[PDB]
RNA sequence: ACUGAAACGAUUGUUGUGCCCCUGGCGGUCGCUUUCAAUGCCU
C-alpha cells in the first residue's frame, strides 16, 4: 500500500568489493537490495549479533529461517526495498 | 553474515654543497687675525 522515494546521498566514499581484478576491488554502480535492506532494517526488525564464529563467519544467511540475520524477517513485516 | 566481519601507502631521507656588496675615489677649492694707536704726562 504505502511507497516510499528515496534519495541516498554519499556522505563518505562507499565501498563494495563487487569484482576483483589484480590488486584492484572495485564497487558496481548499483547498490543491491539485500544490502540496502540490512542497512535500512538491521538492529530496528533484522537481528544485529555483534560477533560470528564457526560456519556463521562465511556464510551468508539472506532467506536462511533458522538463522537470526535473515530478510525473510522483513517480508514478515511487510517491507520490500528495491535496488538502487 | 550489508557485493559482509578487521584494514596507516608505511618505514628512512638536511634544498644540499662553494661563494668578500665587490672594485677607485684627496672633504676638496680660495682666504693676511686684519684695522688704528706717541711708554705718555711733569720734575
Amino acid at each position: 500500500t504505502k511507497i516510499y522515494r528515496c534519495k541516498l546521498t554519499l556522505h563518505d566514499n562507499v565501498f563494495f568489493a563487487s569484482r576483483e581484478m589484480g590488486i584492484l576491488y572495485e564497487t558496481e554502480k548499483y547498490f543491491h537490495n539485500w544490502a540496502l535492506s540490512y542497512a535500512f532494517f538491521k538492529g530496528t526488525i533484522i537481528p544485529h549479533p555483534y560477533g560470528l564464529v564457526g560456519q556463521n563467519a562465511q556464510t551468508p544467511a539472506y532467506l536462511d529461517r533458522d538463522r537470526e540475520q535473515n530478510l525473510l524477517h522483513l517480508n514478515d513485516s511487510g517491507i520490500y526495498v528495491f535496488p538502487a
